């Protein structure tokens, strides 16, 4: 069940990588790894937080962004008329939400997709999760580990066929950096 929501693979690193590799060998990665690392942002403090948002702006919302999701108007607006000191957290937080709350839908039916195709033996590395479903264990920490370990494997997998992600270079690069980005908050060595 670790992929009947977003909330409950984001805490699965082998079970988030293989889902990160189907989205983004099927789909436009942008959605999905923006809802990861605006979840990465809340759990910072004020002054990493703020950092944290300014690359989340210049990675997922800026014009030029290789990664831009699709912004609620209002926020774009908003963003377009305040200065970077000027931004609360208050505000910031609120900018996050509805920037991850038009996301939903994109990412909903992205999961529904990864579902279905593993259903039929159409996703990547089901050896792997299937292994993992015997060590479970009585430790939480034990298997936690067990879980870092494949999804090492499987970034360090991923970043080797990265021109199979995009033709372009530009692309390619930012989804690896920014899986790269989210799996060292879950300790997930790169």
């Amino acid at each position: 069940s670790q992929f009947q929501s977003l909330e409950q693979v984001k805490r699965r690193p082998a079970h988030l990588m293989a889902l990160l590799q189907h989205v983004a060998l099927q789909f436009e990665p942008g959605p999905l790894l923006c809802c990861l690392h605006a979840d990465m942002l809340g759990s910072l403090g004020p002054k990493e937080a703020k950092k944290a948002f300014l690359d989340f702006y210049h990675s997922f919302l800026e014009k030029t962004a290789v990664l831009r999701v699709p912004v609620p108007p209002n926020v774009a607006f908003e963003l377009d008329r305040t200065r970077a000191d000027l931004i609360s957290e208050d505000v910031q937080r609120r900018f996050v939400q509805e920037v991850v709350q038009s996301q939903q839908v994109a990412v909903g039916r992205q999961l529904e997709d990864f579902r279905s195709k593993r259903l039929m033996g159409m996703t990547p590395w089901e050896q792997e999760l299937a292994q993992l479903e015997a060590w479970v264990g009585r430790d939480r920490a034990s298997y936690e580990a067990r879980e870092r370990h494949v999804a090492e494997r499987l970034l360090m997998h991923l970043e080797e066929m990265q021109h199979t992600i995009s033709t372009d270079e530009e692309k390619s690069a930012a989804v690896v950096n920014a899986i790269g980005l989210y799996m060292r908050h879950l300790g997930v060595r790169t």
